Parts: structure tokens; C-alpha cells; sequence
């Protein structure tokens, strides 16, 4: 009776320059009473090739986790995907890829990190770092909202630096603690990005160096500067002209003092997106999107020469679409390292956005491409426990206003004393988005104390709405949890003000189903997805820090799978030699099982790619959903032994067809028996895929 799992299985770096050693570690577990004893075989393939293979007998306590390591010397070719399979019989088996990349640029995985705590230890930094990279292979970070003011980005008092400085939301940001963040990126051989605007400075500018002739404004006659309003008169961004060379000399010195100072890498430059009827300081109309490849190309050069091993750059095309604004000029002039855009409505659907990720390639002679594309955004997603339902304390149910959900709401919370409590019950340990569901017309902001299993957590604002009948759900706070049965109480406390009727608690939960479709078509499209960031985060907000959802762990599963499927097979995605092949969706057939090469809903997606060495075929299964990549989605039909022909040329060569995928046997690939056929369409290959849950990709 002999028994155990392969929990983790990571290398020591997220990329290795080749020729590097390679450390791979299975994290073996005996759930055995006593002490066990074998053999744990290592397995490296490239694609459908096994490379190396290594082998140690090892001995692990009963109840135990050993970390079982080997060793490998990275073959001395670049840019290449490997798979480490960790096979301990019994005990279970494992794998993880293996990035071969001297520049990370050609395969960006790209994370953030939005928090920077003087109470964050090194051990924490590391840890939050160390689990993105080991888990899903991230070589690079956005370090969001790092920066004192967007214009004067380190605060220093004569020539000391600050230790900490306040940010523009009232958070305390450590510059040991950036350091230390950016150190633990840099022992990952990751890149370590940062966030700076393209041109915006901070109120009371004019006493920081920066002049308002350098400005943009609304008008011919410099009266009203171009701004971001933060809502309390005092917290504002102005906004400057990209193509000013005095204003370039201001902000390029900024981004330099970071990366001299921090150790940055390079900067992650971001903009506002659209404006029109922009003017100078002098009256003379702008045609905007034009200034923003010159201050690039400016300032990388101006990077390169302060530093030619960390002058990485990218800038953020916001509301990315075809032919979107601002998006051909900075694909096709700008000397970004790889390509990032945001992704608003102008690209709803997953043939819309193959089509822009198409187009960022062709423009920039396939540069990578990121995408930040915030997943199930607004959705009030997850377990929901009315408020009505709830313990109440002082409090009433009542429904005499309508937008409520369930039979109504708790109302008669204005008073010290009053409370409503629920009584959630959890599968599992880890976070939980506590997403509060409310009413406030009190005409300014209440404030409610939040109770966690009795002991108090935090004082949560409640914003003002139009009318008692305009319900919000943006009041959220994130907590970590055993598994069972946990009590939330909001309570009205002294110092507390304001009233409100609460409808609901929700715990905000990221859908799985429609994370893994968007980051499937991403990949198969040549994109990667921006996402994941601190300790097993996920973006719900384009506001970085916003923690309104939580992974659950089968999204965590499944995220790690995806991250090391396409690091695993980077040379059949991302390589600027891996092309679109030629015609349409009449290459391929399944049978009864219906399909589409055009991301129809509620198809079998095949779309058909090539290298000079394979072709490649591509299956999303987007049978029981819609074509749109953004919201929640339900859990695929399944299907099973589908019975396909790849349509080819009689010219190409075939030895195999080989199968993998995220959703199946940890990435490995599998041969598949087929044969070689002519019917009246042409010349076929026949095989038959076992299933298709989400995607997979044939090649041969
Ligand atoms: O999480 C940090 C906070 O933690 C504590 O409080 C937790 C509470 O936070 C909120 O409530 C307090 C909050 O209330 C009001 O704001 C509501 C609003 O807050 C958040 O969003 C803030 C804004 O985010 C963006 O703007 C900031 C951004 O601006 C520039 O960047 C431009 C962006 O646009 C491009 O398209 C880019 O691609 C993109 O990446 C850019 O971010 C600038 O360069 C950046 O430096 C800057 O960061 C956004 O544009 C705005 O629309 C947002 O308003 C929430 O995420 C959002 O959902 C919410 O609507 C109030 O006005 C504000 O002052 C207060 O901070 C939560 O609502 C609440 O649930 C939670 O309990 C702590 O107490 C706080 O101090 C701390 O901030
Ligand atoms: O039993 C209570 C204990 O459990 C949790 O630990 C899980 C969590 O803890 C560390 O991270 C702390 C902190 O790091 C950054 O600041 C992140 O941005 C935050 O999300 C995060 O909470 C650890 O390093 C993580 O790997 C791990 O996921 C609680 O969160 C603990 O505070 C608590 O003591
Ligand atoms: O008039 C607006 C009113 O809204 C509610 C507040 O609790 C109260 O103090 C305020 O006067
Ligand atoms: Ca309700
Ligand atoms: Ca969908
Ligand atoms: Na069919």
C-alpha cells in the first residue's frame, strides 16, 4: 500500500539564456502512512520529442513533502519550449515547461504587482514573485502605481530618498519594499517594468519643474488644460503634449532616474486613450495620436544609451481594435519591445479580436502581443446570500424600492447598534471577495464597519446614488478564509455615518469557463493575456489593486496548466514564423459535431496555422456558449471521440500527428494513430480526437 501526489512541479527561473542549468523540482508528497522508497524518473521532450531523460531513487517520510530536484543543462539554441515531466509512479507525476529565451521579449508573460506595503516583508515579496513565475511562467512585471507623483515618480527630501511616500489614493508606498520586489524578479531572470505615464503630471506642477506651456488644452487659447478630475478638488492629472522636446527631456529624466535608482528594466508607458480637439500651448490643433510614436522612439533611444541591457519599453494602445485609434501608428512606428493593448468594446468578439491581434503582427512584423483585457468586468459573479435572508440586528426586511434581487432587502440601518450578519459557507481555503449589494441616497458617503467571524476588519465606504432605487454593487473587501461556515457582519458603529438598505452579499468569483476560452483564443491568435499579478491575483478592474474577484483553486489549476502549455509550446505560437495558413474553414471537418474556422457561437472553433517545420490546427470548443470573450460563461459541451480530417497539400511531408492540450494529461503530448486519404475535396489526414473540453491543438 503505497500512495502520494506531485503537488507543484516548478523550475528555478521563469526563462534561462541558453546553455544556462536548469533546475527542476517535483514537490513529492508520501499520504502514506510510513516511509516510501523508489524510483522518480524526469522526462524532457520539445514538442514531440523526448530529449533527456534522468532518473534518482529517493526515499520520502510517511505524511512527508520532499522537494525532489535534477538538474539540466538548457540546450544552446534559443528560443526554445520544453516540457519537464516528473513521473514518481505511485506517488503520482507532473510537469512544467522550460522557456529558453535570451530576450523575454519574444515571449512575454507579462504580471503585475499593484502592492507595496512598508509591512510587506522579503519573505512576502518573494514569495507573491517567486509563485507567479514557478506556477505560470511570468518573465515580466508591471509595477502598478509604484510612483510618488506621475511627474516626480521618486520622492526625495534634498538627495535622500523618502522611505515611504503616500500615492495619489492615500496608500503608503515603501521603496524597500519596490527593491525588494524588484530584486525577487530579477533572481526569476524576469523583467521587471515601470508604470509611468506617456504625459501626466500630479496638481501644482509649475513648483515641480514642469511648465504649462509644455500642455495640452481644449482650446485655441490655453484656458482649459486637458485633465483627469479625481472628485475632491485637489487630486488631479494635466496632461502634456507627447511630441514637445522640453516636456520628452522632463519625463524621459524621470524614467531614467527609475531605472538607475529602482533597477527598473524599462517602462511600462500608459496614456488615457482617445482624446480630440487637442491644442498646444499656442493655439496650433494637434493631430494627437501622431505624437505618440516620436516620444517612444525617443524615448527608448534615450534608454539604450543609459543603459543598453534595460531600456525595454512598451505603451499601452487603448481601445484596442482594426484600424483603432492610435493603433496602426504605434504598431507600425513605434519601437516598442512587444505590443500591449487594452481592450475595451470595440473588439467584443473573439473573431474581432483575432482580427486586431492580426493586424498588431502585420504592422510591426510580428512583434508579440499582450493584451489586457480585465475579465468578467462589473459582473456581480459568485455565491449570493440575500440580505433579507440574513440575521438582523436592529435592522428590517422591506421592498417598497424595486432593484433588489431575491424578495427583497434590509432596510431601518441608520442607527448606532444596527447590524445585518450573514452566515456564508465556503468550499475551500483561500480568498473571498465580499461584494456588497446597496442602496445609499443619504446624499454623500456612508461608512459601515465590517466583522469577520466576530472580530472587526475594516471600515468600508458605501458611495452615493441618484435615488434610493439606483443600487450599487462597487463596495468590496477581500478576505482569506478556512473552508466552512464564517459570519459577515456590516454594523453601524459609532463614528459609522450615513444609511443604506443592503440587498446582498456576493462572493465575487472570476469564472473559470470564459477565462479559459479568452486566454485559448489569445494564444492561438499569437497573444498573451496580462492577469495574474502579487499571490495568485487576477485583474477585475483596470485599477490594478481592485479586489472585487477571487480565483477559486480549479482556476488556479487551470491557469497553470494554460501558462505552461504556452511556454511549453511557445515555437508553435508565438514564433514570428508561425503564420495564418492560406483559404478558410473548408480544411477541416468534423464529423457531426458542428463546427466553424470563424468563432461562430456555439461551434467547434478550428483555425489552421503553420510553421516551415508543422502545420498546426487549433480546436476551441465554444459549443453551449456565445462568440463574445469578456463575460462569464457556461461550462463547454464535451465532446468526445470526434472523428476529424485535416485537409493538406499532397506536397507536405507526414511522419505523426501529435496532440496537446491544458485540459488533458498535465500538457503532454500524445501520438495519435491516423491515416492519409483522397476524397473528392482532396487530400486529407484522418484521425480521431479523444475529446475536446476547451481547446486543443493538433500537430503534425
Ligand atoms: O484598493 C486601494 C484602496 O484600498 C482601500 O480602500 C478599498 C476600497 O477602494 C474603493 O473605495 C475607495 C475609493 O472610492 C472612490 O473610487 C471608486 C473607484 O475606486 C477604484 O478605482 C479608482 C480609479 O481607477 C482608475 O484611475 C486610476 C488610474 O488613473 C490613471 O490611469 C489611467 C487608467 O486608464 C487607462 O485606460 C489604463 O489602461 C489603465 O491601466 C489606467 O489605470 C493613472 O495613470 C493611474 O496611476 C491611476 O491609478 C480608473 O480610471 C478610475 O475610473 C477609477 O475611479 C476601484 O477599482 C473602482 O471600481 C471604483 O469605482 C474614490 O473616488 C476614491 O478616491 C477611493 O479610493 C472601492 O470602491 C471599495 O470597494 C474598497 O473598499 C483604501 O482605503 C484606499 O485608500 C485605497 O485606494
Ligand atoms: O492563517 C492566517 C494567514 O493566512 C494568509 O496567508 C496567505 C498568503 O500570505 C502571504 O502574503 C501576504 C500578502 O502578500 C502581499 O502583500 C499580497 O499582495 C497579499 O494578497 C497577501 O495577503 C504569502 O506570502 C502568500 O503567498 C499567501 O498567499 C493571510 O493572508 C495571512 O495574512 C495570515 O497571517
Ligand atoms: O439630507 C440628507 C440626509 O441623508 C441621510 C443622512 O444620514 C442625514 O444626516 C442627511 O441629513
Ligand atoms: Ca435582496
Ligand atoms: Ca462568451
Ligand atoms: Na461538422
Amino acid at each position: 500500500m503505497a500512495s502520494g501526489d506531485v503537488e507543484r512541479v516548478y523550475t528555478d527561473k521563469s526563462r534561462y539564456d541558453p546553455g544556462d542549468p536548469v533546475t527542476i523540482t517535483a514537490q513529492v508528497r508520501n499520504t502514506d502512512s510510513i516511509a516510501w522508497t523508489g524510483t522518480v524518473q524526469l522526462r524532457i521532450a520539445h514538442l514531440e520529442d523526448q530529449v533527456h531523460t534522468a532518473s534518482q531513487t529517493v526515499t520520502i517520510g510517511g505524511g512527508q513533502t520532499e522537494d525532489v530536484q535534477f538538474t539540466w543543462t538548457s540546450p544552446a539554441t534559443d528560443f526554445k519550449g520544453y516540457l519537464a515531466d516528473i513521473d514518481a509512479g505511485a506517488l503520482g507525476s507532473g510537469t512544467t515547461a522550460i522557456d529558453v529565451s535570451s530576450d523575454f521579449a519574444r515571449y512575454p508573460r507579462y504580471g503585475y504587482v499593484s502592492e507595496f506595503h512598508p509591512d510587506e516583508t522579503a519573505a512576502e515579496s518573494a514569495a507573491k514573485i517567486d509563485e507567479l513565475a514557478q506556477d505560470y511562467k511570468i518573465n515580466a512585471w508591471q509595477f502598478y502605481d509604484w510612483m510618488w507623483r506621475h511627474e516626480t515618480m521618486i520622492k526625495r527630501t534634498g538627495s535622500a530618498i523618502d522611505s515611504t511616500w503616500i500615492d495619489l489614493f492615500n496608500r503608503e508606498i515603501s521603496w524597500q519594499t519596490i527593491q525588494n520586489q524588484i530584486d525577487a524578479v530579477h533572481d526569476q531572470n524576469g523583467a521587471a517594468m515601470a508604470y509611468a505615464m506617456i504625459y501626466a503630471a500630479r496638481e501644482d506642477y509649475e513648483s515641480y519643474g514642469v511648465d504649462s506651456e509644455w500642455g495640452i488644452y481644449q482650446d485655441p487659447n490655453h484656458l482649459q488644460q486637458l485633465d483627469v478630475d479625481f472628485g475632491n478638488n485637489s487630486t488631479y492629472m494635466y496632461l502634456f503634449n507627447p511630441a514637445n522636446t522640453d516636456w520628452q527631456s522632463f519625463i524621459h529624466a524621470q524614467y531614467l532616474d527609475a531605472i538607475n535608482t529602482a533597477g527598473f528594466d524599462g517602462i511600462h508607458v500608459d496614456q488615457m486613450g482617445q482624446r480630440n480637439n487637442v491644442y498646444d500651448y499656442w493655439g496650433n490643433p494637434l493631430n494627437f495620436p501622431a505624437t505618440f510614436t516620436p516620444f517612444i522612439n525617443e524615448a527608448k533611444s534615450t534608454l539604450t544609451a543609459n543603459n543598453s541591457d534595460k531600456d525595454r519599453i512598451t505603451y499601452n494602445i487603448v481601445d484596442g481594435t482594426v484600424d483603432g485609434w492610435a493603433a496602426n501608428e504605434v504598431s507600425g512606428g513605434a519601437d516598442v519591445d512587444f505590443l500591449y493593448s487594452e481592450i475595451w468594446h470595440l473588439s467584443d468578439s473573439y473573431i474581432q479580436l483575432k482580427d486586431y491581434i492580426d493586424s498588431l503582427k502585420a504592422n510591426s512584423g510580428n512583434k508579440a502581443v499582450v493584451l489586457a483585457a480585465y475579465m468578467n468586468y462589473r459582473e456581480n459573479i459568485g455565491d449570493r446570500y440575500e440580505a433579507e435572508s440574513a440575521a438582523l440586528t436592529n435592522t428590517a426586511t422591506n421592498n417598497n424600492h424595486s432593484g433588489y434581487t431575491g424578495s427583497g432587502f434590509v432596510d431601518q440601518f441608520a442607527d448606532p447598534g444596527d447590524a445585518v450578519t450573514f452566515s456564508i459557507t465556503v468550499p475551500e481555503e483561500g480568498y473571498y471577495s465580499l461584494v456588497f449589494r446597496f442602496a445609499n441616497n443619504s446624499g454623500f458617503t456612508a461608512t459601515r464597519n465590517l466583522y469577520v467571524d466576530s472580530a472587526f476588519e475594516i471600515e468600508l465606504p458605501f458611495q452615493n446614488q441618484p435615488s434610493w432605487s439606483a443600487w450599487s454593487h462597487e463596495t468590496w473587501h477581500q478576505v482569506y478564509l478556512t473552508p466552512g461556515t464564517h459570519t459577515i457582519k456590516l454594523a453601524y458603529d459609532a463614528g459609522n455615518v450615513g444609511a443604506i438598505n443592503l440587498d446582498s452579499l456576493t462572493l465575487g468569483t472570476f469564472d473559470p469557463h470564459s477565462i479559459r476560452l479568452a486566454n485559448a483564443m489569445m494564444a492561438a491568435s499569437g497573444a498573451t493575456h496580462i492577469e495574474l499579478g502579487e499571490d495568485s491575483q487576477m485583474l477585475a478592474h483596470e485599477y490594478y489593486p481592485n479586489r472585487s474577484k477571487s480565483m477559486r483553486s480549479e482556476l488556479k489549476e487551470a491557469l497553470k496548466q494554460h501558462y505552461n502549455f504556452i511556454t511549453a509550446y511557445e515555437n508553435l505560437l508565438f514564433d514570428p514564423d508561425v503564420v495564418d495558413n492560406d483559404s478558410g474553414s473548408q480544411f477541416v471537418n468534423l464529423d457531426m459535431v458542428s463546427a466553424s474556422g470563424d468563432a461562430s457561437p456555439n461551434t467547434v472553433w478550428h483555425q489552421v496555422k503553420r510553421t516551415p517545420e508543422y502545420n498546426i490546427v487549433h480546436f476551441i470548443n465554444l459549443a453551449n456558449n456565445d462568440n463574445q470573450w469578456r463575460n462569464s460563461a457556461n461550462p463547454p459541451t464535451l465532446h468526445t471521440n470526434i472523428a476529424t480530417k485535416v485537409y493538406v497539400s499532397p506536397d507536405e511531408t507526414i511522419s505523426g500527428v501529435y496532440l496537446a492540450s491544458p485540459d488533458h494529461d498535465d500538457n503532454r503530448t500524445q501520438s495519435l494513430a491516423y491515416t492519409t486519404g483522397t476524397d473528392i475535396h482532396g487530400d486529407y489526414v484522418a484521425f480521431t480526437l479523444p475529446s475536446l473540453e476547451y481547446w486543443s491543438m493538433v500537430y503534425m
